[PDB]
């Protein structure tokens, strides 16, 4: 459960950089 | 921007996968 | 716990449907 | 599209917010 969580946190943080990106470029 | 989102989209949709999962662990 | 995984799966979800609108208008 | 995207992107930050608090609880 411990490994499955931390990747899960590590995506939707990488998301938040990604779509502040999107948003920049839109 | 569209091959980026659809890769988010696809990661958002293999976290309620991965979420399921974790409630049947737990 | 339970609550939280609940409605954090929720809003995965709903994010899988918002980002396909997303995806087609642009 | 860019407000809805902003609405996204504070829901994922909020998602790393509730899953540390899980991983705290766990
Ligand atoms: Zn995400
Ligand atoms: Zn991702
Ligand atoms: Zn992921
Ligand atoms: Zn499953
Ligand atoms: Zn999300
Ligand atoms: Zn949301
Ligand atoms: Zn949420
Ligand atoms: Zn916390």
């Amino acid at each position: 459960i411990e490994e499955l969580l931390r990747k899960i946190l590590e995506d939707e943080a990488r998301h938040v950089a990604e779509l502040e990106d999107i948003e920049k470029w839109l």
